[PDB]
């Protein structure tokens, strides 16, 4: 039944990593075509009763947010161009264009008179207005979370299918900086069967060209059968403006722009401006055109060509759509009607150039060759790679990744119930799905955009998070509470959300202190929720007014505890070093939860006058020359210092780990006889180039490998407890936490790159594990993919996204790094992994955003690093192109991505509160995921119907036994089922009606939608 995705090597005609090894990547002057060569083809292959077929495809690239903000763009530039798009189709019946960007569209439909809406819907349903894509936005494939392209693809067709009637099924995407196989994954699981790309590396579209492999069946890298398989069509030029578009020699086809004659401030840079087509010139200029056409032509395998016509907020003004318009219509006329040329040329949409070359294919006409593989990193000419993106502004790439978890858990909460609309529920959740979707654009995550445009993002990006809160507190206050007593006010704040890591301990004061006192509150209800499908331990941290505390669940039986000092670090601009201080007024107080799947568990916080029976403090060690007191008021245990030394450190059965005397891993003891396996933590530091191209927010040029950072003498605090103990010390630019719980440690890097100008702040690690050239990273948190150093190429050609981690291996010994936020990563020796901290850049990269980067703020990112032995693990062999992770690593980055949700209760008392909700809720194997659980009706709706997106990631075998777990059928997880199916992954098409309404588990590797249809 399942295909088997890690056995079986799939037998593609073109491999992007073996294609990779084989090419030489020589950097030639082509001719006109600089990075090609000169074409030729045979004017007798097209004739009389073979002609080509050329759709000219009109087109307007339209950013959401780059150099202005969303809402400054839309005012200046696309509401005019999409007002103007209206009249000028409506006006003439044979001129066609594409849209992509919905989230501009919506905000111009929205806006329209009933009049022009209806207008706007015949041009729609007529065929001359095509949307393609239909996403809320044209989002990044590098550092976007796939659960976030999902949800993004979701907001546009939705509102797509409501308002226009309408699902595309052909992608285009012209401007994310490389491509992912993330996309057709999702595309082809969403009822898409045609997509188009345009940036990848210059040196591949020259390869591929030789061997028209430029349309491909591309499927995933496990995939033996090709079930997963979307044809694909990468553009061949340096750009999708039109000088690179109708041909080879932009010096030519920049004359066919008929925007560039003067009256618009536009020229052509080749020095030959566009004229008016007449008849006295239109022979002359069709003879230049159609030889453009017929070379790019010899590059495909069918006789139907696609001609884009387009660029960046194209199609403004009423005179640029006449300009065009005219001047083509002229070309039209001459060419179609001169046998010699043996064309037919016309305006068309994307959808029917494909609809055209799939009739060629089954006609006979051509057959395609498959592909698996990326089109990471990319590079647009000489040594200029675009790995710079990966890392550029931190702080918003962490803070994607937290609001893409509130978003999960705000509507898997609110699921359970329908709500009145007076809750505002929908409302809430519409604004957070949005804020969070448009971030997805390819200048929002990638750290792209003009700095107030970063600005509007995270406000955008708050306001989402606060609305999430809202509909969590609310819900967890209705699931808890017994039915006959529950009266809310759905305005009132029942709980607030406690988070320890965003936006992180040095980075914002944020967090409340639980406030207790004999004279005040003996005691506080907390909360904890748990998205995933099975039952989960976490530890979790509260602040708390006394060090005298103790944990008791909701049938009063006492919890194990440890309370630890709250410390904070300070740059001291007096004495010249970084300390950590210690809270007089607040505590931490650290216990273990347990919480059912998809479920909440509840706790009590109770004050005593003296040390609790079931509560233990931690020791702290202070590791510096010329100490000076750190007074903790009531906590019991007098802190202790000393000159710096190596330590070592042991919680519960788990690894032990040894410190250098600068407060830094130096080995992994896996067991009690095992080895201490080298694997240490270093901090390092590139430089920008003297001469020649600069590095900037695109573009990272190093100016060779990296330097050591000079660490001086600094100050190391070790806690030692029975359930938590930890290693920090204050490094120029970074605090760097390692935290053991008892398993792989939790690593946190507080990174402050103050004004440090010119400089990328990198964090190795070195071990002596045997991996040569190879290293696995992942794709959009999706699946893991081989990478090879390769020496032909510059450093940073050999730096790969990391949106979620990264892993080196030899015969006996893995190292995996899971990551808390998107950044960008490497393996550049046997034994290393690195990742890139933050980056602070004083100049452009001549990539159009007109600054540097130097933006920067304290940012906290968080990692788990598994060190395993694999020896008796079924891998891959050598020659299949991914990896996959053990259980352990997988657990560690599901801790990261979405760990518990942590409420406090705001009032004094809590009247009706119950201890638990899900505890008769299935627990799953621990390869399934519930990713998105989202009612999709209003209260009014006589049926109700609730969508579930199913997700089965596939773990190496390793020896470990295989417990019972529960088969978990998410039709049956509300009551009252009247129906089941199987959808695409939009919810919007019902692909099968479901046998005794059981949803069943998915593949491994697999991805599926089901919407349970309920009586209300
Ligand atoms: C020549 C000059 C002015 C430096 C320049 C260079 C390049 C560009 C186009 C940049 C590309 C790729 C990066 C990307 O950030 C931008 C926006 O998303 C916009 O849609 C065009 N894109 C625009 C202008
Ligand atoms: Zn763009």
């Amino acid at each position: 039944q399942c295909q088997d995705v890690v056995q079986d090597v799939p037998n593609v005609d073109v491999q992007m990593l073996e294609l990779y090894d084989r090419m030489s990547f020589k950097d030639i002057d082509g001719g006109v075509w600089k990075q090609g060569w000169n074409i030729k083809y045979d004017p007798l292959k097209y004739n009389a009763h073979h002609k080509l077929k050329v759709f000219v495809v009109p087109h307007s690239h339209n950013d959401p947010g780059w150099i202005q903000t969303f809402e400054e763009y839309y005012q200046h530039d696309t509401k005019h161009i999409l007002s103007n798009a209206l009249r000028h189709l409506h006006d003439n019946p044979e001129m066609k264009f594409i849209w992509a960007e919905i989230s501009y569209f919506a905000r111009f439909y929205h806006d329209l008179g009933e009049n022009k809406k209806l207008q706007m819907k015949s041009i729609v349903k007529n065929g001359q207005l095509e949307f393609v894509t239909g996403g809320w936005v044209m989002p990044d494939e590098a550092n976007s979370h796939w659960r976030n392209v999902l949800l993004q693809l979701t907001e546009g067709q939705t509102w797509l299918k409501q308002f226009m009637n309408v699902t595309p099924t052909a992608s285009w995407a012209i401007d994310p900086f490389g491509h992912s196989p993330t996309m057709p994954y999702i595309l082809q699981k969403s009822g898409f069967k045609n997509m188009l790309i345009q940036r990848t590396h210059y040196s591949v579209k020259k390869e591929l060209a030789q061997q028209r492999q430029l349309e491909f069946l591309w499927r995933q890298i496990w995939d033996n059968k090709g079930d997963t398989a979307l044809f694909t069509h990468m553009m061949p030029f340096y750009s999708y403006d039109i000088p690179h578009t109708c041909g080879p020699d932009p010096k030519v086809c920049c004359q066919f722009d008929f925007k560039r004659m003067g009256s618009f401030g536009l020229s052509c840079p080749w020095k030959v401006p566009p004229r008016t087509i007449s008849d006295q010139n239109v022979a002359a200029r069709s003879d230049l055109l159609v030889d453009q056409w017929k070379k790019k032509a010899e590059l495909y395998r069918t006789n139907v060509l696609l001609i884009p016509l387009g660029d960046d907020f194209r199609f403004k003004q009423n005179t640029e759509w006449d300009v065009q318009r005219v001047n083509y219509e002229r070309l039209f006329e001459h060419i179609n009607s001169q046998a010699h040329f043996n064309v037919q040329a016309q305006f068309g949409t994307l959808q029917e150039y494909f609809d055209a070359v799939h009739q060629a294919e089954r006609a006979g006409q051509a057959e395609f060759p498959t592909l698996s593989g990326d089109f990471f990193t990319y590079a647009d000419r000489s040594d200029n790679y675009w790995s710079g993106y990966y890392t550029s502004r931190p702080y918003h790439k962490r803070m994607d990744r937290v609001l893409m978890h509130y978003v999960r858990a705000a509507e898997m909460l609110s699921a359970w119930h329908s709500w009145d609309g007076m809750a505002r529920i929908e409302e809430r959740l519409e604004q957070a799905r949005r804020e969070l979707s448009l971030f997805q654009h390819h200048d929002g995550i990638t750290g792209t955009a003009k700095t107030h445009v970063v600005v509007d993002y995270e406000q955008r990006m708050q306001e989402a998070l606060k609305a999430c809160q809202m509909v969590m507190q609310q819900s967890v206050y209705r699931l808890l509470t017994k039915p006959s007593i529950y009266s809310p006010d759905f305005s009132f704040s029942y709980f607030t959300l406690d988070d320890s890591r965003w936006p992180g301990s040095g980075v914002e004061d944020s967090r409340t202190t639980i406030i207790l006192g004999e004279d005040i509150l003996p005691s506080k209800h907390v909360v904890m929720h748990n998205t995933l499908p099975h039952w989960r331990e976490q530890l979790v941290d509260f602040y708390v007014s006394s060090p005298f505390v103790s944990v008791t669940d909701l049938a009063n039986n006492p919890v194990e505890a440890q309370v630890s000092p709250v410390w904070s670090w300070h740059h001291d601009t007096l004495t010249k070093t970084i300390h950590p201080q210690g809270s007089t007024t607040k505590y931490r107080i650290i216990f273990k939860a347990r919480v059912p799947p998809m479920g909440l568990a509840t706790y009590v916080l109770t004050i005593s006058d003296s040390k609790p029976e079931h509560t233990s403090y931690a020791s702290n060690l202070l590791l510096r020359k010329n100490p000076t007191s750190l007074p903790l008021g009531q906590y019991p245990e007098d802190v202790k210092f000393g000159d710096p030394r190596e330590i070592s450190l042991r919680v519960g059965n788990g690894p032990t780990l040894a410190f250098s005397e600068q407060g830094l891993l130096k080995s992994i003891q896996l067991t009690q006889d095992s080895p201490h396996v080298p694997v240490h933590f270093k901090f390092l530091k590139y430089g920008v180039r003297s001469h020649g191209d600069r590095s900037g927010a695109y573009l990272f040029l190093p100016n060779g490998p990296a330097s050591p950072v000079e660490l001086g003498q600094p100050v190391v605090l070790v806690t030692k407890g029975k359930l938590e103990s930890s290693v920090s010390v204050g490094l120029p630019s970074v605090v760097h936490q390692t935290i053991m719980r008892g398993g792989a440690p939790e690593i946190r890097n507080l990174v402050d790159i103050g004004s440090l100008d010119n400089t990328e702040i990198v964090m190795r690690l070195e071990t002596h594990i045997d991996s040569g050239d190879i290293f696995y990273t992942d794709l959009n948190g999706l699946q893991f993919i081989k990478r090879r150093r390769l020496d032909k190429l510059p450093l940073q050609a050999n730096y790969y996204p990391i949106p979620s981690g990264m892993f080196i291996e030899d015969a006996n010994t893995r190292l995996t790094l899971l990551t808390g936020q998107p950044l960008g990563g490497s393996s550049l020796a046997s034994g290393e992994l690195e990742i890139m901290q933050d980056r602070r850049l004083a100049s452009d990269d001549e990539r159009g955003l007109g600054q540097g980067v130097l933006d920067n703020k304290p940012v906290l990112h968080i990692y788990r690093l598994v060190l395993e032995k694999v020896n008796n693990c079924v891998r891959p062999s050598k020659l299949h192109p991914a990896g996959y992770l053990t259980s352990a690593a997988h657990k560690a980055s599901q801790s990261l991505l979405d760990p518990l949700d942590k409420f406090i209760f705001a009032e004094n008392e809590w009247i009706g509160a119950q201890g638990q909700f899900g505890g008769d809720h299935p627990s799953a194997r621990e390869d399934l995921d519930v990713s998105v659980m989202r009612r999709l009706t209003k209260s009014s709706a006589k049926t109700q119907r609730v969508g579930y997106v199913l997700h089965r990631t596939n773990l190496m075998q390793c020896g470990t036994p295989e417990e019972h777990t529960q088969k978990l059928d998410v039709c049956h997880l509300l009551p009252n089922v009247a129906r089941c199916e199987r959808t695409t992954l939009t919810f919007l098409q019902n692909l099968e009606h479901l046998d005794g309404m059981v949803a069943p588990e998915v593949c491994p590797m697999e991805t599926a939608a089901y919407v349970s249809s309920h009586s209300s």
